[PDB]
């Protein structure tokens, strides 16, 4: 499986340092699995360490035995639910490396990994709306015919994951990928009109998770609810449910993030540690105030926050209105983490994103035309370290532009440092909406606007919203009356995730050629 290496001195050091250690990513699970405390709960469900990998052995024994083979990739579409878990371990156990697609996503972005990665195996969830029937499936076995298994999740028939894990592994030993190969590909944000793939190897993602744990300081009193989606990199690795599994401790999976789901988890199963993003943080918080009993919180110790920029003034009212600490989390799926740690000062954590999880990851910040900017200056985040991609899957022409000669990427985000060296995020450059958190490539939706028949221009700009910090609206230049909802039906009809459907549409008389600097004034 082809991917961009660091090179061989860089490699080297990492080693040197102990960053990377070139175990498999099975490890984490493995080294628990003669444990029967808690892994996993979901609803009624509580899933031992030991039954943990037993169900992975079980379901990769089960494909082995219906033809997967090691270096084959996989597109894996399942929410918040234990057999997420269960699938990735299985599948890390054979080495085969999956897309974890969020269950919020439609055909166009399941077609577009699928046509990236060549899946030889298809998990997914019946009760995703596409996967109810077998139309689509047909169709998406009929365009992407790389996939010779498929396995559902909520399935009564021939193709019933479950049947797959209860399945006692007869004689089954593991075959993970080399430590220094890929184990999975992440998701990118998406600054493009093609969703692009990262690839992770094990000891890169592994280092990132066993860092997260130092930082964060996980152990098996650790009880972490897991209710953003749980197959994003902030939920699985930073440290996430992850990091939780390796420090031996209980992750608790909620469907979302509302306090009417995740406020009993907490007190039931006394959660203390958290990751939201910013508008959950919010509507929490008025929770409180339209009457919940703050104790139902008491449980808990640690709440991270991150995705998009928690403003100052809502970061401090997490220690006075919910009595834990906070930490900012400021990451991207192509690797860099910068924490605010537990024992940082009041006013780094209220008014910061932190700083590198690793002393080796680099990061400077750039001008127009990359030049170092001294400290204290504005400027576009570039860097590189131990847990940071050198390209996306087979992307030659975007990996030209994305990494510098001496292999800095680039973020997009517009950053300053501070003397005492921590980070705070002060805009962006890429070309992408942050939705309360949620990542949305404009020229992706663009394409698929124009594609409309009444529609001559388009332009996705991101526009202030206090909930969710930016909303989306289109701004077209169409040939003839044009609705919001029509615009919303069409964008829907094309396959695409909800939340990429515009809040807002407008059309107007005129847009500059799309010059969105000029379209912001
Ligand atoms: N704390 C933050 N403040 C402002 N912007 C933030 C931020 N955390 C993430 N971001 C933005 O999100 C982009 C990364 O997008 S992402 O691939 O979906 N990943 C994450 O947001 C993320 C957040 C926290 C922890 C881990 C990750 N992650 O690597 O998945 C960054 O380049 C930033 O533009």
């Amino acid at each position: 499986i082809p991917f961009t290496r660091w090179p061989e001195e860089f490699a080297r050091r990492y080693r040197e340092k102990g960053y990377w250690q070139d175990l498999p990513l099975t490890d984490i699970l493995t080294r628990h699995a003669a444990s029967d405390s808690i892994a996993v709960i979901d609803g009624e469900r509580q899933l031992s360490y030991r039954e943990l990998n037993q169900a992975a052995d079980n379901l990769a024994c089960s494909l082995r035995r219906q033809g997967i083979k090691p270096g084959e990739t996989a597109l894996v579409q399942l929410g918040n639910v234990a057999e997420l878990y269960i699938t990735f371990f299985a599948l890390l156990k054979l080495g085969v490396a999956p897309v974890l697609a969020l269950f919020s996503h439609q055909r166009s972005e399941l077609n577009a990994y699928a046509s990236q990665i060549e899946p030889a195996l298809l998990i997914a969830d019946r009760q995703h709306a596409l996967f109810s029937g077998d139309d689509f499936l047909n169709t998406f076995v009929t365009e992407h015919s790389s996939i010779r298994v498929v396995q559902l999740l909520n399935d009564s028939g021939e193709h019933n994951l479950q049947d797959a894990i209860n399945h006692p592994a007869e004689d089954f030993t593991a075959t993970p990928s080399p430590a220094d190969e890929v184990a999975y590909f992440q998701l990118s944000g998406g600054t493009t009109g093609t969703p692009k793939l990262i690839p992770r190897t094990h000891n890169d993602y592994y280092y990132s998770v066993r860092r997260s744990v130092e930082i964060c300081q996980f152990t098996q009193q650790t009880r972490y609810l897991c209710a953003i989606p749980a197959a994003h990199g902030y939920a699985m690795s930073s440290p996430g449910s992850l990091g939780v599994f390796l420090a031996g401790g209980t992750v608790v999976l909620a469907a979302d993030p509302s306090a009417t789901l995740c406020f009993p988890l907490i007190e039931k199963h006394q959660v203390n540690v958290t990751a939201l993003v910013p508008p959950a943080v919010s509507l929490w918080l008025q929770a409180l105030i339209e009457g919940e009993s703050r104790a139902q919180l008491a449980s808990l110790k640690l709440l991270q926050v991150g995705g998009a920029r928690l403003s100052a003034t809502l970061a401090a009212r997490i220690p006075a209105e919910i009595g834990c600490q906070l930490q900012q989390v400021f990451g991207m799926a192509e690797g860099l983490v910068n924490y605010t740690r537990l024992d940082d000062s009041a006013e780094k954590i209220i008014h910061t994103q932190g700083y590198p999880m690793c002393p080796d990851d680099e990061v400077w910040v750039a001008d127009a035309e990359g030049n170092p900017l001294p400290q204290g200056e504005v400027g576009r985040l570039m860097t590189r370290g131990p847990y940071t991609f050198r390209g996306y899957y087979k992307s030659p022409q975007h990996n030209a532009s994305a990494f510098d000669a001496n292999g800095f990427y680039c973020s997009g985000d517009l950053i300053s440092i501070d003397p005492e060296g921590y980070i705070t995020v002060q805009g962006r450059e890429k070309d992408q909406i942050n939705r309360g958190g949620e990542k949305i490539a404009a020229e992706e939706i663009e394409n698929l606007l124009l594609r409309h028949p009444a529609v001559i221009y388009a332009a996705l700009v991101s526009m202030e919203d206090e909930l969710m910090g930016e909303k989306s609206c289109a701004y077209l230049v169409v040939k003839e009356p044009l609705r919001a909802v029509q615009v919303r039906r069409f964008l829907r009809e094309q396959g695409i995730a909800e939340f990429k459907l515009p809040d807002r549409v407008e059309c107007v008389d005129s847009l500059p050629l799309v010059d969105k600097k000029q379209l912001r004034q």
